């Protein structure tokens, strides 16, 4: 531990939310399931952000779609290279 | 090469928001701006609107504030433990 208390964490909060990295999250929500701070729901909804997820997916499809068929076509090669399930769920060629 | 054009590609647009990975988007992007189909501004307007990384991070010290001053010591424990620069700039000593 450090003593460090609720007090000191909201003080350290902007400084946290700007400097984490990723990598770091991760491996924090591991270490507090270990510790028993956290039960899987909990670390399972703190890791859970699939609305800004979609929104990431509607952002970069719409800015494809609208770039017409030739970044379509390029859009839709790469996708097959990178996920063949969801390749296939779409229409793609594999 | 792909013949996949704008229809095809908003007819799989639904599967597209739902079944995309995290990571699968992120390499999209990194593939989208390889091809000259994006420049840097726009690889950035989806993805600085977007961030999961800041969104991870508010719930993750907000369950643990909330938990109060033992598992908060726990957390700043692990903290420095991971990152120096985060421990230094949030007042935790390592």
């Amino acid at each position: 531990m450090q003593n460090f208390g609720a007090q000191e964490m909201r003080k350290g909060r902007l400084a946290f939310v700007r400097l984490s990295k990723l990598e770091t999250l991760q491996n924090l929500i591991d270490k507090m399931l270990a510790e028993r701070v956290f039960n899987k729901g909990e670390a399972a909804d703190i890791l859970e952000s699939n609305d800004i997820r979609a929104d990431i997916a509607r952002a970069l499809i719409d800015s494809v779609t609208k770039k017409g068929d030739v970044a379509c076509s390029l859009f839709a090669g790469a996708i097959a290279r990178q996920d063949v399930v969801l390749a296939d769920a779409m229409g793609i060629s594999q």
